[PDB]
């Protein structure tokens, strides 16, 4: 599913990503935009034989398992395909653990390069929340 910008923001709000670990909702919307372009089915492989999954591009080296990646630990205790669903609950839950893992949102490359330090408030404009 391809989300609308405020549509995704509403869902993220409900699951409480707004201001989670000190990151305002706009950060999380911006992250999703530049990681997956609001597409829950987005998948991208990188050169360590692993794939980033879903709306927030969670990597299978540590967080989820595809049976495809070496030395995978699956710290979110969930198949990587659960992060592909139209329902973002699986991704948000796992994301909360990731952002708490001693790096904040720096775990997400696209966020660090295209969202961090910017007026993230813009990503929730026009939204009724
Ligand atoms: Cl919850
Ligand atoms: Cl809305
Ligand atoms: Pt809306
Ligand atoms: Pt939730």
């Amino acid at each position: 599913k391809v989300f609308g910008r405020c549509e995704l923001a509403a869902a993220m709000k409900r699951h409480g990503l707004d201001n989670y670990r000190g990151y305002s909702l706009g950060n999380w919307v911006c992250a999703a935009k530049f990681e997956s372009n609001f597409n829950t089915q987005a998948t991208n492989r990188n050169t360590d034989g692993s794939t980033d999954y879903g709306i927030l591009q969670i990597n299978s080296r540590w967080w989820c398992n595809d049976g495809r990646t070496p030395g995978s630990r699956n710290l979110c205790n969930i198949p990587c395909s659960a992060l592909l669903s139209s329902d973002i609950t699986a991704s948000v839950n796992c994301a909360k653990k990731i952002v708490s893992d001693g790096n904040g949102m720096n775990a997400w490359v696209a966020w660090r390069n295209r969202c961090k330090g910017t007026d993230v408030q813009a990503w929730i404009r026009g939204c009724r929340l």
